[PDB]
């Protein structure tokens, strides 16, 4: 078996679904043998960042391995960003990045490349040796799936071929009985012993498809459930549903204390930062919290560690009698709903209320893809089947890219994005790509022609002020249907026709008014005064 | 005095000429400043990557510093290809990224793309520390790095210095024109190429006066192309490896005295390659140093090293200016035949030597920049060792802001277009009017070149002239020689708004140099 | 200021008192500038292995931070192995390697010295850069001393004279104030509710110097107090001494069992490991045990990161309330004596008595050096002044080097070592040097003909059976005084002689059969069987 | 030295490229016209074909190459120290030489030689031998 076939068949071992990707120089041998040998399907972006951005979605979209496959030089560092992103947000993204030849020795940069990567990635390799390969690949990979983030693969040219045993399966990693069972112990004690203890559902719980036995455990638990950003969703259909989801100030001022002033507050498999609406470490009780991510647990100022989240959890059942209890309990959710058709000036909620009711209308519900901006603010008032937004990390660009990801893997579904018109400048050009990816993503620009995110911060400032780029018109050349609306009415009335119009990408241009924001946008702001 | 004020300043003094930025919450309280205190430009693009690139394009334009101003994370991260080609090429693009408060990794990266970096988070120290990364970008003319915390934005400091000194060994200096001289002298064919260096330093005029005095061959690399074009001994043609005269190549190649004066080794297409060289008979002064076999002397500025051998060589009046070391192709036929690259060089050399006045150019990476090595210009910017795409656009944008009036032209192919060609949206506000020949040959053809037989190398159809419109500009799209010498007419005649020529090109159909290039990698 | 020199100024900052080691064509210009600045004094030995090994001991006497100064190749690696047995054990060995300039770019092998010490020290570097050399020199030297263990400097020869500015002060380590507090909290508590608590002293202990302050608290903690091997000695003079030390099975069966069955046994700076004494995790219940050691503690399972011991003390002493107690008591201590000045051969015990006799008759007490063998477990019953041994390394070879080491930093006190016959041939001419060095040291050779330790384990071999080198012969080459013995009374006379003469080491070859063995070495086998 | 580094077209056949002393270094031969076979490969300007076991590649020189009995020995490429003058001077490396070689042209079968680093290596370097092990690249002691 050749050394980059025995790699994609891997990649296809551990559910991987596509391969995202612009070649180059060093790269093309690489491709060559991704195109042939048709084992994982070839899709191919403008540019790097959207590369990385798609092969992201991919990846948290059916929770496995995303995969970014670029050319040496400029073309990794032009990714390098959405990496980062990915990284910052537990989405496994495999980057594999073609290398020189082992026999053409000089770089161009006083390795480099390798040493920027190795600063984004978990794991990495060089695959220089054809007898290794096998099981460095089988490690690498084993990473990003035990750890849940990005890992690195340079393969130089004079290697694609090189043949190879194949893969194996991933090295075993570290797990000690004891040790467990002294965390668990310690885990379930400290809730038990809790006033308000308050149980979090996050991230790494989609990631390892975890949510199976987690309901199993909220409910035989019996503590109140709430979900953080990433984790927004999660346990729906569950006994115990969560009561709402944090966000912080901007949020549900009701959730809000109920987790900040807690004293059994178990941040399940969560992320903890200063990132909008990650759990901040300066807004909760240090002392009795139990932080389970990153396979290690840690409360009372103490780590337990290699103990994977699904070994936690099966020990904490282990220890929990079962229960048929169950608080559901009527009440669904009120959304933003009832568009005034009138002429009058489209304003970011009532978009909102738009998608929505077309939605109660009996609209199966659409996975969302937002970018950062306004857009992403707006689009927590929308209803739903999966959103998918750089909450933690703010990473301008995602939106377009991540839904084209999304749709190319979907096996059908629509995808929907929303973005704005400063984030379309960057990224939303990679709908060019629909035609020949055969897919068509309805997309709603919120051209308000300006950084209005960034405005309102500093609205005295000038250079927030920007141009108005007549996307509408410009989705033709890229092959699809544009409409700019500047009313309630076109709005409604257009949105309509996207959902009738296949086959095309449908891009509906939102004018919309500097100033105007989101309801979530507003009490965000409103909270950074007091 | 604020700090961010201070920075401006010091930045102005140094040649500064604007700023290239995208703001973002940390960058925000840095940016206010900049808007207001008016020290340099705030130009303000789309994606990092452009700024990055125009920044980039700013400072060689003027041989000078250039300013990208980035917020933190994200925003630095998505600009970190633009410094990294910065880096390779020599270009000082100084990076501004703005930073999370001292109260409340990008760092660890940039290390590596910069030859000099610093947090500003003390106020007392912040005065020197800006005059000492300023300093290198300006001795080593490579980009550096500046995080600033929000919080820091205003404290008040003591005016930036100047550049801090360098280590210069008088000594090896005088050592090393001594060997130098002799080394040439001494050899059978010695050959004199110019690059790089020669150009961020400002040293043509010396380098001209050497090039007389030391009375042996001159060429120049690509970087070092149009350097002493005007001075008694013009070089022979342009040296790029393969591609090019393979009687200029034979030379550079074959001489047994090769001095590699502020030039790059490497190999990397049309850098001087170690590999095709006879490096034990060479003279490579580069990066404040000077090597030759078994043989390194430090600290010696190339400046410096010239005005050595100047006092080593008695004055001369050894002119040998000939005719055309490069025949510039002209007469394009405007017949109904569909358009090919040498075509769109023609249509373009044609106007010149019809009087019109040769503009600068800047390429992507793509067969356009082969393309445009046949072509007249009044300098040429591209990533020709770096070799990444989307340079084009962003930079021919980025110099046409501090040109002071003067147009600039862009050569861009269609897959590079999809990256950075939008940038052409700020063309308006930015008070520029570019004129943009892109290539569209549906296609990656710079790579089919390479794997013909793959797919993957096929793009669809992007109507990009119907799309000019919506960025304030002008664009149409051309099939035949004779609509393409037509509509490059009009946008020379139409000045205000950015043209865009969409030239529809068939696969198959290579620049000459790009032929030459290719059929060189079959031998 | 030269870098060179703003180094060896930096190690003499630190308390460094000397610099071993043997030049090479890269190594000679930083050796230049360690010889004509004169900062450290420079001591040559004959071959690396005694270079790392006297930097070692240099390292542990004043317990600070060793020297090796070598050439690039065969002479880092000729002395891989004691840097290994010094990081084995805790001696913060600080490892020179004079590397070629940064324009001679071509190796030999296909870094690689820098991977391979990069496996066996704290931290590393490669001083290419004056400006970065400063704080990079202050980071590691303040690593060697964070963690007390081997370090990697690398210089190439084109920077051993740039200018550089001064070295600081070490790097400031992450410490944080709750962690500490829940941490000593926790122990404390742990201690009070054991039954039987044992606190055990090692290492750690003698290299933060923190015996003054450990001794503060054995007294106010109120539990019994036992050392390990790398502790024998430690709170000898303290108000509760230890009441033995711990080295396993062949030890004192009474210390033994209190240690390997305790619930709050404390390992204070401990190592843990089955090397032979150390105390080994296969005979402790992992429950209830405080583990100290690595800026970190580890009890009931969790860990404690960012600890210094240093730290856990000081905050360990805050919350127990001062003590006036003390647990003396006479009864020193039964060393074996009383030598039988007949002719009757020799065994291993008898030299201990003959040792020890002199030593009760009015002899102040020399520190010890012992090389790996029937040497070292011959060695703990005699009286010292400091045991210096591999106990948790095993790396023969050091004996003699050590020794040597020692008394080149004795300032003036005399060193004693003993070494067996298989030992001596492969570092026992270090002492050619003796001359060079003004020291001489008194050596005990114990040529029994053979590897008697490793004959134990496997009579039936013959391997194990060596010739028998005149060592005594040899011992007027190297510019010594030689004396080889037969019976009891050559013995007892050639020792006091070697007292009286000075000025050139004084080597007595100990002439012992095949199969006498020492007591300790006895019990020791004998606890092997069952 | 000169006919080494001077050459046009340099075939080391199964060498060892190294700027170590004794060790044929890339800086001092012209690598562009350098055909470098080893590591079962084989190497010479933009170009190096793997998979070439050494002994194979002869094997294939050999099959296009004709037979021939074109035989240039001629006299020592190297005159070896002798005459020992038996004084009461001090000694002397190129006397220990001589005296060894002596020996040997007395009629004495000259053995191998080891050889540690030093100037003992360069010394074993005038002599006659049946065989020289010593460390000329690594060069340790
Ligand atoms: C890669 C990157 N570069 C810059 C920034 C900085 C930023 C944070 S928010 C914002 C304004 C976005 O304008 P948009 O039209 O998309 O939506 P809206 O604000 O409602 O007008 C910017 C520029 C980030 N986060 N990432
Ligand atoms: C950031 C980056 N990513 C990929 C590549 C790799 C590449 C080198 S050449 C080429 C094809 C360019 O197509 P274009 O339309 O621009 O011009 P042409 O080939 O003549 O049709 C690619 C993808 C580079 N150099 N930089
Ligand atoms: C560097 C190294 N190489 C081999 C060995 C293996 C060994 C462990 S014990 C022993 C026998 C030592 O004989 P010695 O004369 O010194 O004393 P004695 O046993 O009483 O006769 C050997 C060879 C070790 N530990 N380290
Ligand atoms: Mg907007
Ligand atoms: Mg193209
Ligand atoms: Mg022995």
């Amino acid at each position: 078996m050749k050394l980059a076939e025995a790699l994609l068949r891997a990649l296809k071992d551990r559910g991987a679904q596509a391969m995202f990707g612009i070649p180059g120089d060093f790269a093309l041998p690489f491709f060559k043998v991704a195109e042939e040998t048709q084992i994982l399907p070839l899709h191919t972006l403008s540019h790097e960042p959207a590369v990385g951005f798609a092969a992201d979605a991919a990846a948290r979209y059916s929770s496995t391995l995303g995969v970014a496959a670029v050319t040496y030089g400029a073309g990794a560092f032009n990714m390098v960003n959405a990496v980062a992103g990915a990284y910052a947000e537990k989405s496994p993204v495999v980057v594999i990045s073609g290398a020189p030849g082992t026999t053409e020795g000089n770089a161009g940069l006083l390795d480099t490349q390798f040493q920027v990567f190795k600063e984004i990635t978990v794991a990495q390799a060089r695959l220089d040796d054809p007898a290794k390969a096998p099981a460095e690949i089988a490690r690498v990979l084993g990473a990003a799936r035990a750890q849940s983030r990005p890992v690195y693969l340079e393969i130089p040219r004079n290697m694609v071929n090189a043949e190879v045993e194949p893969v194996g399966d991933d090295p075993a990693w570290p797990v000690d009985r004891d040790a467990l069972a002294a965390c668990a112990d310690e885990v379930l004690a400290a809730m038990r012993s809790a006033t308000s203890p308050v149980l979090m559902v996050c991230v790494e719980v989609r990631r390892y498809g975890l949510e199976a036995k987690v309901a199993e455990l909220a409910q035989r638990l019996g503590v109140p459930v709430v979900t953080t950003f990433m984790g927004r969703g999660l346990l729906a259909d569950a006994p115990t549903p969560p009561l709402g989801t944090y966000i912080g100030v901007a949020g549900d001022a009701e959730i809000t204390r109920l987790v900040e002033e807690s004293d059994g507050l178990f941040l399940l498999g969560a992320i903890l930062s200063d990132t909008n609406f990650a759990v901040s470490q300066r807004k909760i009780d240090l002392r009795k919290t139990i932080h389970a991510f990153d396979r290690a647990v840690t409360l009372g100022y103490h780590t337990y560690a290699d103990i994977p989240l699904a070994g936690l959890v099966d020990a904490l059942l282990e220890r929990l009698p079962p229960s048929d209890r169950t608080t559901r309990g009527k009440e669904p959710h009120a959304y933003p709903t009832g568009l005034q058709a009138d002429g009058e000036p489209i304003a970011p909620m009532d978009i909102a209320r738009a998608v929505n009711d077309r939605v109660r209308a009996g609209q199966e519900p659409l996975l969302i893809a937002a970018d950062m901006g306004d857009c992403l603010f707006t689009a927590m008032d929308m209803i739903d089947a999966g959103l998918m937004a750089p909450g933690y990390y703010a990473g301008m660009g995602f939106g377009v890219p991540a839904g084209i990801g999304a749709q190319c893997v979907s096996g059908g579904k629509r995808i929907l994005t929303v973005v704005g018109d400063g984030a379309f400048q960057m990224t939303g050009w990679e709908l060019g790509n629909c035609r020949r990816l055969g897919i068509d993503p309805i997309v709603i620009l919120f051209n308000n022609a300006s950084w209005e995110m960034l405005r309102t911060f500093q609205p005295e400032s000038a250079f927030n002020d920007l141009d108005d780029w007549r996307f509408a018109d410009m989705a033709a050349g890229m092959g699809g249907d544009g409409v700019r609306v500047r009313t309630r009415a076109e709005l409604k009335a257009a949105l309509d026709k996207a959902f009738a119009t296949r086959g095309r990408f449908q891009l509906i241009e939102a004018m919309i008014p500097r100033g105007v924001l989101s309801d979530t946008l507003a009490r965000f702001v409103q909270g950074q005064k007091r």
